[PDB]
């Protein structure tokens, strides 16, 4: 999936788009961190409701792709790979890409 480097606004708009089921992701480049990967989730809450959460993405400069010290990815197909299984640590799991 190659969504682009956009904001968080674009991220936003596009995720929280009628169409979507909740727990929609889209990756993104991350314009804030140097040309890493904003994953950017799709929560849903009864008060927060509807809510994009984006894991940044850090990059191991000798290896792969990580979100989270937990574990480190291949490459960042095996990343939400996982999450598309199960959350393991994060807020939501991943259920369905964002439409652009």
């Amino acid at each position: 999936w190659y969504f682009g480097k956009l904001g968080r606004k674009d991220a936003e708009r596009q995720l929280l788009s009628f169409g979507n089921p909740r727990g929609t992701f889209l990756i993104r480049e991350s314009e804030t961190t140097k040309g890493a990967y904003s994953l950017s989730i799709r929560d849903w809450d009864d008060m927060k409701g509807d809510h994009v959460k984006h894991y940044k993405i850090r990059k191991l400069d000798n290896g792969g792709y990580y979100i989270t010290t937990r574990a480190q990815f291949e490459t960042l197909q095996q990343l939400v790979q996982h999450y598309s299984e199960r959350a393991a640590g994060l807020c939501c799991r991943l259920v369905v890409p964002c439409h652009k």
